[PDB]
């Protein structure tokens, strides 16, 4: 079996909503090709938005994401380790701070965030900082939502719900696995009811303004268009384990210490003017971040890890700094 083609030479894409494309590719074809098809099939136009990425099955259950340059040629793609049991998502891995403003850019991208959302959310995606409470609050909108725009009734039914689409569909499983299903069932009745009681006054909140607030509430989270690396600081040619935050509020900060959410700003990304990775023992990669006003920064990562903060810090930079200029260049 594998997971990342469809046959030799053939490419599978799984998007958000389920849908998996294909694409021929010999040995010039690079990972930027497969996205611009991919934008004029998909009638976007926040492109810069978006990227490839591999979907790594770990020991204990849960995916890790590596991030593809566009540069990476597919054929360099098949041979990324174990790339046989790992498939091609198209995601959006560089997200807008606020989230309306690509709703008036580029509805197709909203929408594509949205559906994308509502996955990293059941699926545990954001850490155990998405406290039960807010998965509830997320559930009743993205139950509202997906009433709302297949049928008129504006008063939302579980019973419906149980039936149509399932409630375990709308829940992580730590809901599953700790809440009792009467007490989550009691909760969704009393949180979509509150909501509803919020709304009277109101005209009925459009799907598309609930939308709206299904991604607000994700926005202000840690993970959010947002990744944690390990890696090894060499400061004074002594080395020390860090862990890294990269994300569009934190730039490329590092983690102190989680209990107190203290985070420590490194980089801001306007700050970057260029990362260099070299080779050295055992797919360990070495980093070196040009940053202003101070000496080089150097981190010693896995590849695969050192390719994704390349790419999640250049990907930002496109995007919040300069569209133009490059910092990251694999050759």
């Amino acid at each position: 079996d594998n997971s990342l083609l469809f046959m030799p030479n053939v490419l599978k894409v799984y998007l958000e909503n389920g849908q998996t494309k294909s694409f021929r590719f010999d040995c010039s074809t690079s990972i930027k090709d497969v996205i611009l098809t991919l934008q004029e099939k998909l009638s976007i136009k926040g492109i810069e938005h978006f990227s490839l990425m591999l979907e790594q099955r770990t020991e204990g259950a849960g995916t890790k994401l590596l991030l593809l340059h566009e540069q990476e040629t597919l054929t360099q793609v098949t041979q990324r380790p174990s790339s046989h049991k790992m498939r091609c998502l198209f995601r959006i891995s560089f997200v807008p701070k606020d989230p309306i403003d690509l709703l008036r850019r580029d509805p197709v991208a909203f929408e594509y965030l949205y559906v994308q959302s509502c996955n990293d959310v059941v699926q545990e995606r954001f850490g155990p900082e998405l406290k039960y409470d807010i998965a509830l609050r997320l559930a009743a909108l993205q139950m509202y939502i997906a009433t709302v725009t297949t049928k008129q009734t504006q008063k939302i039914s579980l019973k419906y719900i149980e039936k149509e689409w399932g409630l375990e569909t709308f829940l992580p499983s730590a809901v599953l696995q700790s809440m009792k299903e009467k007490n989550i069932k009691k909760a969704l009745s009393h949180l979509v009811k509150a909501n509803q009681n919020l709304v009277p006054p109101g005209k009925k909140l459009s799907a598309l303004q609930a939308k709206v607030h299904y991604l607000k509430f994700l926005s202000d989270l840690r993970l959010y268009g947002g990744r944690v690396f390990k890696a090894t600081l060499v400061q004074a040619e002594k080395r020390s384990e860090v862990t890294l935050l990269v994300g569009p509020r934190y730039g490329i900060s590092h983690v102190i210490n989680t209990k107190t959410n203290l985070v420590a700003l490194l980089a801001d990304f306007s700050h970057v003017n260029r990362i260099e990775m070299f080779s050295e023992e055992e797919s360990l990669v070495r980093v070196e971040l040009h940053v202003l006003d101070v000496k080089p920064i150097t981190l010693l990562m896995e590849s695969s890890d050192a390719m994704n903060l390349a790419c999640l810090t250049a990907g930002y930079y496109r995007l919040l700094v300069d569209s133009r200029r490059s910092i990251f260049n694999m050759a």
